[PDB]
């Protein structure tokens, strides 16, 4: 009802049509935000969501790769709040490797929910601009309700 979203040029992308979705949401989008950016940010912003019964939506990486240290960083920055961590889909050399970050953070924690939209946009070219970086309104649509049907399910 009152989650936050925290991501790069995709949350911006999403924001607006998420906002209709769920309008108490908390939205924290930033065209080239860099993940290891994020992890001050939530201690400077955000720790009232960090607790048991919050809901954090992590979308980062289709702005740039990261390490595995650096995820981790910032998921236990989010302590014992329930966490959706998108993985991605972008026409960069790295995006494997990032998506298996993404999977192996989700597999190992409990509070983790995979929202695999590189799975979902697997043949919706439609979904995203010309540049394979933003999103056109179908695909901040379909993201929108995949993120939501995932908090839903809790899955
Ligand atoms: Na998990």
């Amino acid at each position: 009802s009152s989650p936050l979203l925290i991501g790069d040029s995709v949350m911006v992308d999403i924001g607006n049509v998420f906002t209709k979705k769920i309008p108490n949401a908390q939205i924290d989008g930033k065209v080239g935000r860099q993940l290891v950016d994020a992890t001050p940010i939530v201690k400077s912003q955000y720790k009232d969501y960090a607790a048991a019964g919050q809901k954090v939506v992590v979308e980062l990486g289709t702005n740039g790769a990261f390490t595995k240290d650096q995820l981790n960083e910032l998921l236990d920055s989010f302590g014992k709040a329930d966490i959706y961590l998108v993985s991605i889909r972008v026409p960069r050399d790295y995006e494997g490797r990032i998506n298996k970050l993404i999977y192996e953070a989700a597999e190992k924690r409990s509070n983790v929910h995979l929202v695999d939209w590189y799975k979902a946009s697997a043949g919706h070219p439609e979904y995203f601009a010309y540049d394979g970086i933003h999103l056109e309104y179908a695909g901040s649509k379909a993201l929108t309700d995949l993120i939501v049907k995932t908090m839903e399910t809790h899955a």
